[PDB]
């Protein structure tokens, strides 16, 4: 017999995180996928998130797709939902004042390029359709850095796509850069520092970074601090240890998993995938958009991993 929720909620006495914890996203079940293998679109660099390129698609399964970099290696290829807002249709640089990294060998032209590849756009059509108020480029702020975060850092907008913005951390590598949402929490007004007793990691190689002062910083730079109204931090989620759900695996992009709440923090939970070590186990922000309610796979028409036999 098949695998079923139902069956496995009774053997284990078990419960599921209610669809009303998820984000709308994380959750709609009912949106066609209609991208299909071979179609080209442009996208944001997961490494590079300040970078778009032209990506293709290499597989389709359920609602997610996988994405290849055109004349990169296979190495970098990624997976997202098809209602991914880090993807759009081909044109869309042009159109919205960004800068497209050409293909690998390459001038560019959308035209030139599908007639020599023989290839279509991806339609807009294919992609789900307000400005997040008072973040505006150039304006800086606050930021724990998600690679480093017991570091709060001194921070700016670089840019605004639909109701995101991106996090920059001054003077230091663009592969620390994150998208986000006024509710971020993640994010601070100018002073929040100061104001905790926390320290302030300045920006890289700041003259006598000890004596760091953002006055002079945004005097130096002719910048504005986002205001202090713009920040809109989201209530804490309401997931508990235990609840069951859907997980992407982190060693296998390609592989969703059942998954138990092994922990909660006020913003993140941490994941483990039932029947495999608790080695494997790993936090991960509530609104990722790869955690979905139980039976988002069946729904969508992605295999789902049953927990490891015992």
């Amino acid at each position: 017999e098949c695998w079923s929720w139902e069956s496995y909620l009774e053997e284990q006495k078990a419960i599921t995180a209610p669809v009303s914890l998820f984000q709308d996203s994380q959750a709609v079940t009912h949106n066609k996928n209609g991208f299909k293998l071979g179609m080209k679109l442009e996208g944001i660099d997961p490494q590079h998130p300040s970078m778009y390129f032209i990506l293709t698609v290499a597989e389709v399964c359920g609602y997610r797709l996988r994405l290849h970099f055109d004349g990169y290696s296979e190495c970098h290829d990624f997976w997202v939902n098809a209602n991914s807002p880090d993807i759009h249709p081909a044109g869309w640089f042009e159109k919205t004042g960004h800068k497209l990294q050409p293909p690998k060998g390459y001038e560019f032209s959308w035209s030139q390029y599908l007639r020599s590849t023989r290839a279509q756009a991806a339609p807009k059509h294919l992609f789900v359709s307000p400005p997040p108020l008072g973040f505006q480029v150039g304006m800086k702020l606050e930021a724990v850095d998600r690679m480093n975060p017991s570091l709060v850092c001194v921070a700016s907008v670089t840019d605004v796509v639909d109701s995101r913005f991106l996090v920059h951390f001054d003077n230091w590598d663009d592969t620390y850069d994150y998208w986000c949402d006024p509710s971020s929490p993640y994010i601070h007004p100018v002073g929040w520092c100061q104001k905790q007793g926390k320290p302030l990691t300045p920006p890289q190689d700041y003259p006598d970074p000890d004596n760091f002062c953002w006055e002079k910083y945004l005097e130096e730079t002719g910048a504005s601090a986002v205001p202090t109204w713009a920040f809109k931090v989201r209530p804490p989620h309401s997931f508990l240890v235990n609840m069951k759900l859907e997980a992407v695996d982190r060693r296998n992009p390609a592989l969703i998993r059942v998954a138990s709440v092994e922990d909660v923090e006020d913003h993140r939970i941490k994941i483990h995938f039932d029947g495999w070590s608790h080695g494997y186990d790993f936090w991960i922000d509530a609104d990722h958009p790869d955690i979905h309610p139980a039976g988002w796979c069946s729904k969508t028409g992605h295999p789902l991993q049953p927990p490891l036999g015992p």
